[PDB]
């Protein structure tokens, strides 16, 4: 029922940095890891690669290099088996592309292997955040919705060793409903990557509320699922565009005890106990008791 | 489009202040709100009385003595006059008592309150946290599910002079789902009233945590739903129970635009623009765009 | 002893604009203050003029236009005379040039205004930011070392109404020094302006907590001296650099009473009870029983 | 210069938990430090028993039972050599009692300790909190101007292995001052250990605030003299005073980067580079280019 829980956040991947340098510095994070006693760590949404929809592309074979066909293929092997001989599982984010019946199927996903280096889980974004059109004003585009399919897999809470894990990718931990269909599937912890700029062209009022507007959405979450959470960043100046920092994990009570403080690749840790998720799931959100799912029915209509 | 938006918290009221002084009470606030350009002040959850729930009663008319049997009577009607001569709307929560089909229901009830007198809409408390029966292990009894039974009015948003108002009483606003239902029926403000110890018996280890989650609850509800926000305690030490202060008035993003530093009757004012709704619902949180209530189902199941 | 004080934010002053559009817009915020009950109101740094610092110049002349040779002249009289017709007092800031003794002094100044419309007291900004040279690896410069020297007035106290206050001018509110100094003086109230970018070259690494900084210096300094605080920024996109919003009042506890939310002129309110500094200063900061300065002496040493 | 540094944050001291029972309980913090890499552990103030200055003595002997009069004796042996073998360096704070020519000398002291078990540096509380004499209507007094005398050894930084260290001691981490006279010699590293009760008789308006101004004092601390820091918690329920939680660390821009959340025996860790320092040092707090102390002398006036 306890363990170490660690965040790896990655600073910056260039454009052509290859997916054996990005392993690479994967692997020095799971080493630095081990020394510190973590059991399971998360990386950063789409962690192989820089973040490829800030480009409006035109070239279908150019767009799809930046997405795996296989996991893991030859290159991402070695972190599956780095991590299972140190006994370390962890969350892995990565563009997905799937072909069906000769239809190709895009996705922003992740995974969730544990100590043993199997896969026990798999999510896929369903919020998808961003703009449709190129939009020529923007310094940086933001095309997900051309780029992926909203997942298909709703959002599943899997045991991954002595817990039950759910993810989250990037802009999904901004709605509360993310958070609320794991918290009541009874996930303990709740984690995911993301990149998120500190501009945004449309609203850039907003600008100088990046890292609150992170931070909350992440404190609020874990407070009323009574779940530890982690968010695992991919930050800093990528290709010209300064993605936020403050990787994080958060108690079930919404406290932050853990952040990182560099824009670079950097691992943080906090103790886990599973077994404090009570002091909210038995309590004041303790919902066979509190909660009124027969009034929230407009929140369930499409 | 822009109002001045005020919240009159209240200091303790002890069981032996009568309706007559703490109407006088709420006056005085009125007339301090008068002086600052105030268009609507929201008061505290069963603000006529001292927080009655914390005992056991035994005499059935002792505790009907707390209840409303209509609004206003002879002795709240001073505040509906001053109110409506002012120019002032208001939302008053009150212990309300009503006989229906040979049963007495009883209610913890909020009313909205336009600016010419005319009660625009009401609100029953559905989340109504605490317990059943006596408890002797807890100091201070927290009676509510027996003194109250769950609202029949679901969340509803009214159109009160210029805006989109809805209401939540206390406990609600830490419940997503409260602000979501309102937030999808496109609610510009969300208020409410509040009565929080700052002593918790059953996980005291929270205690120095009060203001943090009641904070945290509204400013992610007013981020996610893109609604002003605020909330009116009724606060202090109150008959040997301190409640926790800090009322507070909350704009869209999230951000904290007013809160109070006393624990006494004291008033807290700011400007709101309905517009600035806008910056989330028509952007980040669009939920025509984004939301996808499709893999939401499991929040509405009962 | 009690007081509505304000802050009035200016949005962008571009290079073209005027000071009697300038003027014409800080009187549009003393009529929404003097609607809102207001007695005193707090003005940015540098008011009158756009940021001219961010540029090199080369032009003696060109950069004289950006100071006042007296306060106030033809175009600045009918703040004043507005202000104490409505009989509000306020803290203005602007470029001075003085010349004295074959030297032309520069200083980047606030004065306060009482109700009735005398000038009460000046400062002179002590902690230049910035460099004093051009520096190529920034889009905007940031020379107030070459374009101001320090202030030569210490930092002052003043009696203005019923309040002693002191004065700040931006970075200064970043020195513990600058607070304690008008603390041990018994400012009740301390205020001042900023011009503070989001974006820092030298270390970039700091933008996104461009406001957890300029907050968290206004609530430790208020707490450690038991002062209330306003900040009034200059704030938005001016002339290509994006300045920090977030103008806040601040209580002598450190809580943060009034927060603007938008990045235009924008007016916000706080009631003020100037006994409230004694919370603090005639107990936990009481300065006679627990301050010891014969400990301190290195700060002094120069 | 990385390191990691962690809080040995420490649950309730009982008036009659031997010191061999307390060291054993540090004695398992150590350990767990140890499987998290750590380099250096801090211990809260007076951490060998419990909170002694909260009761009124009337007997000598009684009172001297709660002091060290050697450092370490034999019970207290054992926790310099587990950590010295371990290779740990620590903070430890304890009660000096010392006899100077038949006079009774009394501290609230802390002791560095570094890898290799030697004492490197001690610092004696300064700033003593609480009233001088008893006083009825306290729940718990708060004595420790009675029970020790102030400090003797003025604010040092030492040498610890790799690190400049500097300590505070409880209410010291409040002043401004205790900050900069460290940050003026240097110090990498400030930090120091708290008994913080939640409740305060004589303001009991701010209890709800106590988390709020302990961790502001530690963020704005470090921001300002561009410092690691952290302050170890002597935490829960203690002879019927509840103390504050909310152990830290602090990176040198003002940011938590680790928060303990429960309110027992606990450790968190942060890898602290020693070359951070000069994010502000060299730039926006650059003492040498920016500091004025010529205007600072009425902070060191006594
Ligand atoms: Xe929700
Ligand atoms: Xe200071």
């Amino acid at each position: 029922r306890q363990m170490i829980l660690a965040v790896g956040q990655q600073g910056p991947i260039a454009r052509a940095e290859t997916r054996e340098q990005v392993v690479g510095r994967l692997l020095d994070m799971l080493t630095n890891a081990a020394s510190r006693g973590v059991n399971f760590i998360v990386f950063p949404e789409l962690a192989l690669t820089t973040f490829f929809p800030r480009w409006h592309f035109t070239d279908e074979a150019e767009l799809d290099s930046f997405y795996e066909t296989e996991m893991p293929g030859p290159v991402v092997r070695p972190l599956f088996e780095t991590a299972a001989e140190l006994g370390i599982g962890f969350n892995l984010g990565y563009a997905e592309l799937v072909v069906e019946g000769g239809v190709k199927r895009r996705f922003n996903t992740s995974i969730l292997v544990d100590k043993s280096g199997k896969i026990v889980g798999k999510y896929r974004k369903i919020h998808l955040p961003g703009h449709k059109e190129y939009e020529a004003y923007r310094p940086f585009q933001h095309l997900e919705k051309r780029y992926f399919e909203p997942g298909d897999l709703g959002f599943p809470v899997y045991d991954v060793d002595a817990a039950k894990m759910g993810m989250f990718i990037c802009n999904d931990r901004r709605w509360p409903e993310t958070w609320r269909v794991m918290g009541l599937k009874g996930a303990e912890i709740i984690c995911g990557g993301y990149n998120t700029p500190t501009h945004n062209p449309p609203v850039p009022q907003h600008d100088h509320l990046t890292s609150f507007h992170h931070l909350l959405s992440m404190q609020a979450g874990s407070y009323q699922n009574g779940a530890w959470s982690a968010a695992a960043g991919k930050v800093g100046m990528e290709e010209g565009c300064m993605l936020l920092g403050h990787s994080c994990i958060v108690a079930p009570t919404g406290e932050i005890v853990a952040l990182t403080t560099t824009l670079e690749d950097e691992v943080i840790t906090a103790a886990l106990d599973l077994d404090r998720c009570r002091e909210l799931r038995e309590h004041i959100f303790n919902f066979k008791a509190h909660r009124q799912p027969q009034h929230y029915g407009l929140i369930a209509e499409f």
